[PDB]
């Protein structure tokens, strides 16, 4: 209701990464998967939301919107404006587009239309061809959706991480 | 074996689309580009040229590590990367550091590993994916031989 | 009336800097002036407006908002949206608050207004603060004002670089 | 000789203030500071101590090259930086390198030049001026003997 | 093919000296080097081994764009520094990154170039120069038999 | 007291060696240095100078954050740095920031701490072990008269 949802979410990869990193969901480690194979970067910092389970079986994915970049394995508090849904080779795949929580520089941004569209049209495009040279990849569909469908999922992927 | 300078504009890894005001030698900040991407290598042109789009011909340079924009790098080609957009021609000359021996094994464009080669491509390809109006009907990699006359071709056109 | 302003701006400080540049308004050689004496660093990209003289015998002062600082001696076209007042030692000295010009990114930032009020707060902060440890160094005013002041000031300033 | 490990949190040069939660071990970013400054030196708390404030004794460290936040960096105290804010007292104790010669020279807070020590004041001073609530009420250096008993006070508080 | 996960401890281009402490898992900075050099590439230690040294065995991996200290690199050998210096033998096994088809055409110690196999000899025959009680008696490349015969000692006494 | 503006050429940290072309004033790289080894202090040449080796008389200049390729510094001399070499000799002068009363406690080579002095010979001696037809004779360090008669002989040569 007048209670905003609020989340902690981990970053593995920090924007303008062009190294795939991913933090081990049992013993904390960051790994390095791979050096990716297009001229591309991570548009924003890109992470997942602790104690959440998505349906692809791992916790659920989260893109943080920062003044400036943190390191893999950070905590950022934040709070959801929108998602990112796509289907790729592995089935279907949501990532929750986030702003730190309780910065008043971030107060503008309450919903996905504030999001300038140049800039989620940027994040879609990484999505949609980061693995462009990579075998046996593909992407089928890729939209955005607004805050209360982000929040609907977060809260749907908090109930699975408890069963 | 040729050899020119390449004045460099935009390092490896940028997102910031610097410019030389071929008129005045200033550095400009065309764009941060539309697209998340990064030039995949060192990025400029080689100066006392003038190529077919009416520009200096641009040119790419292998390197172990980024210099900054503005730098000069002697370089040897050892082939090109020919595409064709919605205003023409746009050809970039791919080159290594010229007299230095840990390149002497890239001879022409068969000894840069495919991976790399098309990483560069898919860079051109897609890089102004959201600009209205821009797409790339062709894309295509020759050899150092078609590198070296178009070269020569566009230090003629500067001379003339 | 309904065609915006825009200038070129050399920018000869980018953001985060604790070295203070200049940029010869003669030769066009970068100097390093200073290295600040506070714990601080430039708040955005800093430079100045090409082809103007303030009421201070120097080009106008620009800040520019970017998304990625660019480096000394960089030409960057933009177009105001406030000014930056002050009075220090030196008397009366103001910087025009700008962003990158025919850039759809920045579309929703046309006033002062539409700057986080706590962005512009850091930025006076630097300019009241960052001389506070150089001896004989003082700030008796900072204030903020619209883009229309900012133009006023722009077009006085081509004016007296004309004379 | 005093000798203690020091987590350090925050490298100098930082405008993102991260924080060790010292129940877990993890590293959050607490915020980007609010005021346009950086911190004047590497920055953290000194293992296994329990400070006035309730939490672990910070810890400044000065250093060469700055260093990786989570580093733990062996250090010995110098002097300590002793301030109240609205909260209360807020202690920072001012390290080198343990068993780094090239530090040898610095052994006391009178070793540390007034420029340095002056910039460290003035970030803890002004860095918080923008969070309504946030002063201080004074702000002063103590040399190594008010460090080494604090340290000392705030380790046997951590095994009580 | 014989692979392992290599823990990087410091970035290629680092002056910083990062160590893990392995009783913990805490990355430590040993020390700021003496010498004007930084790691040639990025460096670690296999995991769950123990090398003769009493230490996990050392490794180099070669990769397009260094990580950061605690990165896991899953890498596979394809040579091995061998050296005796003032504490006896140490070996620092060269690796690349497993599974991935751009290394594909390293196999072996001779499939690196020379002049790079020599600027990582240098730095290990050299960083440590402007430290009392330090040399070095034998500084030499073998290949990826030796490597692995070296692993699955250390993967033994790791066990053991 | 005498004073001079530097031109920065390299940054402290770089192993891309960066020179300025004396005849056009643009920035070219001359190599990527074969050692691993970074320049450890910023590199450059005095403006308006003529060293007996037929170049702008080299300089190096201490402080707290690197500058880029290209800029300028109003410096002064506290000593200087001869080599001879295999093209023979060879000085380079030390110096800090002109005007800064943060470096007023630097007035003579004395002042400089031996691991740093220590460390910049090392750079010098060893930076190109790996390039051929290169030795090093002698390196020696000299006090800050020395340091200014070469200046001054370096000044008179370039208005001859
Ligand atoms: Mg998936
Ligand atoms: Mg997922
Ligand atoms: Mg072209
Ligand atoms: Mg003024
Ligand atoms: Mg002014
Ligand atoms: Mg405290
Ligand atoms: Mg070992
Ligand atoms: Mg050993
Ligand atoms: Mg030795
Ligand atoms: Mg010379
Ligand atoms: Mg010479
Ligand atoms: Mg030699």
């Amino acid at each position: 209701h007048h209670h905003a949802m609020q989340f902690d979410v981990t970053i593995e990869i920090p924007k303008g990464q062009r190294n795939k990193y991913e933090v081990d969901h049992e013993t904390g480690r960051v790994r390095l998967d791979r050096y990716l194979y297009t001229p591309m970067a991570y548009p924003t910092d890109y992470g997942f939301i602790e104690d959440t389970l998505g349906d692809d079986g791992d916790p659920l994915d989260a893109l943080v919107l920062l003044p400036q970049p943190v390191f893999p394995g950070v905590l950022v508090a934040a709070r959801p404006v929108g998602m990112f849904r796509m289907v790729d080779e592995h089935g279907g795949d949501d990532k929750v587009l986030c702003v730190p929580a309780g910065d008043p520089r971030w107060d503008h941004v309450q919903d996905i239309g504030d999001v300038p569209a140049f800039e989620l049209d940027a994040i879609k495009h990484f999505f949609v061809h980061y693995k462009d040279l990579e075998p046996g990849k593909f992407v089928k569909a890729a939209d955005w959706v607004d805050r209360a469908e982000a929040e609907a999922e977060v809260q749907r992927s908090v109930e699975r991480f408890k069963a």
